[PDB]
């Protein structure tokens, strides 16, 4: 049984093959921030040899109080994947949240992407369905692994055929996220073997951004989704958990021994 | 410590008040069927002695293919609620998703509603936080019951002072919802003892309707939602679980003989 | 369809008769404490009309620290209720842990008690099977309401066909109980219709103690299971949440006020 | 931060050490099965160069109807176990139900086992606590991996100071088991760091029992345990989920190039 190849571009992802990073961070506070961030990652992905995609929110729908930080606006914030895609050369993973954003951003940027809360939505679905881009829809944390097959099939219905899942743990009791280890073949399966990705740092709510990313890469993966920070502590806030720009390496390098022993294994069958 | 009272009209909903029923259908699919349903409720109620708030859908935005029946419309299914309210002289409670919505049906309906997986919506939110008409957040399956401090304030601020909290259970494992029955006063309380309403139907995702609704009613509510339908079988699909419209009297004086005996009781302090 | 009826004496225990109350303390501290508690309950009941059932436990098996409070001992306990049966002409219903205390007890007490943690104990089951006193299973926190079959299944073959089932919640994520309250109708259904009990005190690891019984009782049950103490307060330790003596009858008017009202329904039939 | 070391006999059990495979069986059934699988995993560790200790069931306390295989028995099943070690030369890891069974075991076996249902069984602890010989504690399905403190230091009281600590899931809903990957550093920490082992067929109540091995050997553990059979199959029962032998060494090789790969790595602090 082959894997479902989604390809972004020269980028090819898919479950046998090695793992794309779609690292970044949350939003978008600053172009010098932007900027800062997104070079590190280049550096350190060109360095170890990884395929990646910048990823970003020029937008917050859902933050604490109406007297906050919206977001650089949709109008804004694609300003600023452009000047990054110039400088850099990267690809743009970003989440859109009216029917009437999708087709904006699908120019713009390569990837984009569906929120959770949203999964469940036939006319945002539909206007993603239309652009015809790359999409990739977050396993929301109410739902079990195998009902990921009605999100993609009100995709291809749509007309769209690259897409790519994302899960972020489930709901384990009241505030409370665990990850089921077992929960990305149930979602190959359903979904024509489709590529599934780890959102790891969005599964915790840490020093454990590294034990529970390394065991979601043995199980085998077609990628990876994470953000980091420059400085974690002062600026913390809520939702995600950043990692710190200054361990990219060293827990990259983490992921590649991974991902590359585990890839490249004689296909075994515990089945009989 | 007094309730906090959330008026529609000349009806007055609050904890500590004899419980208000939110009766109606899942969508409006005709009005032959609108007009039955409603008729049965209205003459059920008036005979029984409980206060009502006809409900009912114009709009499906996350149902099966895109291929579905998405509904009258928003534009066709206000004219609905029009004759019905004319011809009956009930309240109408419809649900938005799309922060434009909001004003129009705000006019047409005497309670509006926020969708679970949109409760963390700020646009649509704000949007509902404007027209200034009553509000009923459903406490959605992946919230704790006492996240629903943030939601209340993020209408106050909006300029909105007039809501109500509904729950209908929380996720158990994989597709699966338990209802804590104390989750009821830890929303009570962080919502400044907001009325607080038990979606009953929608928490069963039976020949169970009933003892999770006295379970719920024994706890003491503000309110309590419900759907019912002619013909539960046939029709049945997914999403929730309508009750037998000839059922709805002895299943109505269940819950008056739970939500009076209960209402009128002496002030206990298990506490000391 | 009928209930099946475990008599105790000239108590008869049934899922639609009027509910039996199983009070009483957790250990057995000091008979000074025994007698104190079993005398206000037996005044309580008597006086408001509730059958009743004193119960307590003379072994702690499983305490923190091996330098603790064992308890009485099972020959020194056992002593006690001895006493408080001729002084106050009540049941007894104690817990057992090992195989060998079967036999002693049944006779010195009324209605044995199997805990959860052992449920799953052939040995010790087969050993209370034997005796062929009235057994009370404790449903564990980690297993669903329909495994209840080969538990009692377990008790027929042992000869013993006087059987209780007591619910005290699930495990919802990590230290945690949520009461299911769906749990005790599949709970009769597997068990031939046995007795179903909720042990109320158990399933809250407060002021909470109330409303939480009222959803249960709501329900329509067999019994109830419940513990108090003089001074919960500075007592306070852990495992269970004792109600405060000088509130058992304003709270026991709340069950009998319940379990009347919904024990004398006429049969409903949601299912259609 | 050193891990604590728990030797058993030439065997050191530790968290950065390279893991231990306490391999085996469920229960023993017949030598002519015990000596042929026992014999299969001597073999294939032996040749990849794992420590081994052979675990097997001489007792099942908690089986389906009174007219079961109880097993061997605890006078028959030692007997066993002795032909084991002579002829084989390995470790022998079995457990104990009854305080009274502790010794006589300790004497025959390496590492003796503590049951989760028992986990919190004060009596039989402590006559595991005096014994002195290694213990295995399991951890139930029903406590938190922060819970774990309380079962090490009741040992250490009982003058026993070498414990391994074993995670085999938690509950996720009803009939379901989900393994937190974050629960094995949770422990580490808890118990003077003491040795973390994953009990990965017993998590499985499949083709699954390697996806999920990977991620717990990633996350990098003192050890592992799980079971097999000659023929899964038409032997099918339930409890656990034991492994085909004919695919020990292939699945062994998938742990070896993880924990080696895993247990060699540069200390990661994604913290700051």
């Amino acid at each position: 049984m082959k894997q479902k190849v989604v390809s972004i571009g020269d980028i090819n992802v898919a479950n046998d093959l090695p793992f794309v990073l779609f690292g970044g961070m949350n939003v978008l506070e600053s172009r010098d921030l932007a900027m800062r961030i997104c070079e590190h990652y280049v550096t350190v992905t060109q360095k170890l040899g990884i395929p990646y995609v910048f990823k970003a929110s020029f937008d917050k729908a859902n933050r604490s109080s109406i007297h906050s930080y919206r977001g650089p606006g949709l109008e804004e914030g694609m300003k600023i994947f452009q000047e990054l895609k110039q400088t850099f050369g990267v690809k743009i993973i970003t989440d859109v949240h009216e029917p009437s954003q999708a087709q904006p951003v699908a120019d713009v940027v390569d990837v984009i992407q569906l929120p959770a809360f949203l999964a469940r939505q036939t006319d945002l679905v539909e206007a993603m369905a239309k652009t015809g881009a790359v999409i990739n829809v977050k396993k929301p944390q109410f739902v079990s692994p195998g009902q990921m097959g009605n999100i993609v099939d009100k995709f291809k219905e749509g007309g769209n055929e690259k897409v790519i899942l994302c899960d972020r743990g489930a709901n384990f009791g009241y505030d409370n996220l665990v990850v089921d280890m077992l929960g990305f073949s149930i979602m190959k399966k359903v979904s024509g073997n489709s590529p599934v990705i780890f959102d790891v740092t969005h599964a915790l709510q840490r020093a454990q951004v590294a034990e529970l990313a390394r065991a979601g890469m043995a199980v085998g993966l077609a990628g990876l989704f994470i953000e980091a920070h420059p400085d974690p502590e002062h600026a913390k806030c809520d939702g995600p958990s950043a990692l710190p720009l200054a361990k990219l390496e060293p827990f990259l390098k983490q992921m590649k021994a991974i991902d590359d022993l585990v890839k490249g294994f004689e296909e075994l069958d515990t089945s009989k």
